[PDB]
């Protein structure tokens, strides 16, 4: 039993380095999850926020203070859910959308950086192993 | 640009199901890290503290936590650096080597479970393939 094979410290480090690459890398000041919410928003268009948490792997109270974080920055729109009045869809913004085109670049050399160690095909099994411990 | 392709996503979600595995399966109510930290002064015996943390990915601030939760459980012992008497060693407790002992099996089953939807020479593959994006 040695620390270095343990696959849960493995992951942290991965996940860690990958952070270090991200808040370097996407230029907006915007952190990794908070990214992710904006590009699902993207995708989605207007979604309530628990299925926004539940799309993105994220709690209730996650999803909840980012989206609030991504509001006191202008990138987000709610509005009333039309089949539900007492919910709330949340959307992007004009502002949360240009965000999100102005991202894609550094988003993607984020990404590519991370995987970067190894060669295309390596990559393909590495996302591939890793998708089914997700 | 999907992002379910991203690794960062896919390196959060595996890290959030490591971690969900692991606090059903310890038995011993540690998180990972603290855990990590305890592993650690098992391997090197008396060591500095910000050596620790550098050890097991872990900031000045970072594992200083730990090691005073690990503290408050009676788990290490601190000790005069006798080559440095500025300085403190931070070594496990008799109670801390008897968790470590006492946990050992749970850390295994955890990291087993972890790695689960893979065959064996499938994890191997993905421990080479991860430990280079660490």
């Amino acid at each position: 039993y040695r620390l270095d094979d343990q696959i849960g410290f493995i992951l942290r480090q991965a996940n860690q380095r990958y952070a270090a690459l991200f808040a370097n890398g996407i230029g907006n000041g915007l952190t990794p999850t908070q990214w992710a919410a904006l590009v699902r928003l993207g995708e989605t268009g207007p979604c309530p926020q628990n299925q926004l948490g539940r799309l993105t792997a994220m709690d209730a109270a996650t999803i909840k203070g980012v989206v609030e974080r991504l509001d006191k920055r202008g990138l987000i729109q709610r509005s009333a859910d039309p089949d539900d009045g007492r919910r709330l869809l949340v959307s992007l913004s004009p502002a949360g959308r240009a965000e999100l085109e102005a991202g894609l670049a550094a988003a993607r050399e984020i990404n590519r950086q991370a995987l970067a160690p190894l060669s295309l095909q390596e990559q393909e099994t590495l996302r591939g192993l890793l998708a089914r411990l997700i």
